[PDB]
């Protein structure tokens, strides 16, 4: 196998399936990858790397600083309020803002470092009882408090579909989050929401067709 060939195939899929290929970013899911394999990914010409554990990304960030490698770090897992301090200075995008208290902690820490953190709002579109994401009603109730957090830059929304082979369910999930983004863009964000984070290795071609701008692909790149 060839990491370069795998990345190349995904970029071709983006051109083939996205309604707007120029907007789509590949997020390599590096949560199970050694720093040697990540380095191999970087050598493809891509450098967006997504992690889901704070301790793991913390140590990988320090490693690649010392190796002087340029990486756009995305945090794509569950973020505990008291762990925000460990990533606030080095992560470029937090995908998983699922509640107001987390957004407020991210805002407070961003302000203390004199920066604006880009975030996505995590939305539980399918309604899973392993819930973490916003329901739509909860988000609507939070919206104005959220828009007043001046050291957050809310640029889009995120969901994770359950694993399934049913293409109809996947399209329903991905299209539902797209509809939410379009609605939020009319009613509250004045079109400032540009990103749709959805799709992983087994379903990203569907997510691309449904308008995904961040596909979080692990196994398809590295295995």
């Amino acid at each position: 196998m060839s990491i370069k060939a795998n990345v190349e195939e995904i970029l071709e899929d983006i051109k083939k399936y996205s309604p707007y290929p120029e907007k789509v970013k590949l997020v390599a899911v590096t949560k199970y990858s050694s720093v040697e394999d990540i380095e191999k990914f970087l050598e493809t010409g891509q450098n967006i790397c997504g992690e889901n554990k704070v301790q793991v990304i913390k140590d990988k960030i320090e490693y690649f600083k010392e190796k002087n490698k340029k990486i756009k770090w995305h945090f794509i897992g569950n973020l505990q309020k008291n762990k925000v301090k460990y990533i606030i200075d080095d992560v470029d995008l937090i995908h998983s803002v699922n509640k107001l208290s987390l957004a407020q902690e991210i805002n407070k820490k961003a302000e203390q470092s004199s920066k604006i953190m880009d975030v996505l709002l995590e939305i539980n579109v399918y309604g899973e009882e392993s819930k973490q994401g916003y329901s739509l009603d909860e988000l609507k109730c939070d919206i104005i408090e959220l828009q007043n957090l001046k050291n957050l830059n809310i640029i889009g929304v995120m969901t994770m579909a359950p694993f399934t082979d049913d293409e109809k369910i996947l399209r329903m999930v991905f299209s539902e989050l797209r509809k939410i983004k379009d609605e939020l863009n009319k009613e509250y964000f004045n079109n400032n929401l540009t990103e749709l984070s959805m799709g992983m290795s087994s379903d990203y071609k569907i997510a691309l067709q449904e308008g995904s701008t961040f596909i979080r692909v692990g196994t398809k790149i590295f295995k």
